[PDB]
């Protein structure tokens, strides 16, 4: 799972508010972000974020995508990029690998994620301002129980 | 000198949680936030990302609060700076890097309002972290306000 599936394997997440998208059932290993770019987009990214805590801390967890075209991006649950503790109003990068797999652990059982755009350029390198409107349209989907039973 | 009040510029809310205002957000923004009745804690973020020399940034203020009220937030002092390699990134202490992307932001109309993080009144997670609030917006203030 690693290859985009066919639309009937496909289990869309449910956008909200703050860009939230939320499934019917936990995410496990694998998520896909579908991009539809806007016809002058070069180039695109951001994340899918989560926020954990363990035994009293709490942590921000991102996990990111680029694009330069309309593609489906996979997205390996167990390898987030940006993982940080968040301490008052402070940010810590954390490195340790027995907590960051705790973590990644604990995302694989959630429901519902962040997704946001962060940075996009048109084909002249220029930035679009705000990130959002350099595509039609970003969903986020997870293989359907059935595409996971195909191992 | 403090405050308000109908001299506060809002910025209207968008999609992916962007908020956008009609002039430069500037020195300082205003995050109200009007919490749920069983909760404890929220926080999350405003974010921003600014290109430097070819090089992509993603900077965020970090806000949290333990009920109602309004966060102001120093657009100089940013929390977590990456820059953006790929698809990985590296923390950024240079200062005078810091120094331009505050300056950049400073001139942008919009921002990403991000709820992160929620808690219940027994310390039980809210999730989604974004069910938890009633309500929350951002402000700055007007250009007669700003003036004085």
């Amino acid at each position: 799972g690693l290859a985009p599936l066919a639309d009937g394997e496909k289990l869309y997440g449910k956008k909200g508010s703050e860009g939230t998208v939320t499934f019917t059932k936990a995410i496990g290993d694998n998520a896909f972000v579908e991009i539809k770019t806007g016809a002058d987009t070069g180039f695109m990214n951001g994340c899918l974020g989560f926020s954990e805590s363990i035994d009293g801390k709490n942590y921000w967890v991102a996990y990111v995508w680029q694009t330069k075209k309309s593609d489906t991006i996979s997205i390996d649950m167990s390898s987030p990029v940006q993982i940080a503790e968040i301490i008052g109003t402070e940010t810590q990068e954390v490195t340790d690998a027995d907590t960051i797999k705790k973590l990644t652990d604990k995302i694989k059982t959630e429901k519902s994620a962040l997704l946001q755009v962060w940075y996009a350029s048109d084909k002249t390198g220029k930035q679009i301002d705000p990130a959002d409107s350099a595509s039609e349209s970003i969903e986020v989907y997870i293989p359907s129980a059935s595409a996971d039973e195909a191992l």
